[PDB]
């Protein structure tokens, strides 16, 4: 199994979308319901809006977003948004099959990686607080709760 | 997520070897090829000696065969051979994204419950050795390695 991370490019646009609804269909099986989670991939992971963030990625503005490709075939991304030197983690999904394999850590200290090239020394995420696998794998690699905001908690990582 | 723990019955034959297809191409894909492993799906859960195994624990002899249940839907399932006082655990396996829920260690416990029942005060089994999944969750419930056959490690459990 050899896992490769870039920066996504449009061609990765639909399986993109599957890994997305994949992995969403599975995290959220007992927080969100069928529906929620079939609308949500309709309109927040569009089409339209994923392109438009993989080109600021590529074009190196206010998106990164890297997938990590296992065989050459897509399994997992991340993506951040950067306002001037901080950064808020917006998405960290893979396909369930290829959970707990350290791969989302790989992403992660990709994204670290380039953060630290940028001067980017703060980096921020909000997460379900049902949402024990992303929590745990979050805490377990030196994140803290400094706040919530509705249902999610407000986790934080200086650099 | 409702999940109950009964014997198997014949009925539950077709959806018992999509689990085991299912939960063997995820857990050995760094071990066995796709055909070996299409093979020993074919050859040793064949639909004949399933069915064989399924009747004699429901007959109550020398097997013990339970399923898991998410919501009436097969998820999981562990098989013990007993001759004697002793037990083998033959097979125990869920559907890949129902793992790390504790369904693996209910199934388990369910067993041992039937065992201290039955007086059977060891138990025993082989996991090949790469099985880091199976082997990690072993011996984290109690199971110590006592020798090896092949690439299998043989665990123990006493009682
Ligand atoms: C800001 C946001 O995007 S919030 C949404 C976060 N993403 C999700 O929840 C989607 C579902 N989960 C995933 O995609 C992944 O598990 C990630 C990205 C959260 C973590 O990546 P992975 O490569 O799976 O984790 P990695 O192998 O580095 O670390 C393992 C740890 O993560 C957690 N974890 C990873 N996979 C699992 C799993 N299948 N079941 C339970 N916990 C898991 C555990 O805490 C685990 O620690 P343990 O060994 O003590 O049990
Ligand atoms: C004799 C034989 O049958 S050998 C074949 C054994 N079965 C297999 O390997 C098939 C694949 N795996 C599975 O079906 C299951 O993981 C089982 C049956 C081994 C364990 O059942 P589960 O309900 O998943 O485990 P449960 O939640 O009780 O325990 C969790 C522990 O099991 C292991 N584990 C369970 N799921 C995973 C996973 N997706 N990735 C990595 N490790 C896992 C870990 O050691 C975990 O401990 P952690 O929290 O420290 O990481
Ligand atoms: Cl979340
Ligand atoms: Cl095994
Ligand atoms: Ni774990």
């Amino acid at each position: 199994m050899s896992i490769e991370i870039r920066k996504l490019s449009i061609e990765d646009l639909e399986t993109l979308i599957e890994v997305a609804r994949e992995s969403w269909k599975w995290t959220y099986a007992g927080i969100y319901s069928e529906e929620y989670i079939e609308s949500w991939i309709r309109e927040k992971y569009s089409k339209e809006k994923l392109l438009n963030e993989i080109v600021r990625s590529q074009s190196n503005l206010d998106i990164l977003f890297l997938g990590a490709f296992a065989d050459s075939t897509l399994i997992g991304f991340i993506e951040l948004k950067i306002i001037a030197n901080k950064a808020e983690l917006l998405r960290l999904y893979l396909k369930p099959e290829y959970t707990h394999k350290k791969i989302g850590k790989t992403l992660l200290l990709e994204a670290e990686k380039i953060m630290k090239k940028k001067g980017i020394l703060e980096c921020r995420l909000y997460v379900h607080r049902q949402n024990s696998v992303g929590f745990s794998f979050y805490y377990k690699n030196g994140f803290k709760v400094e706040d919530t905001d509705g249902s999610d908690f407000i986790m934080e990582k200086k650099y």
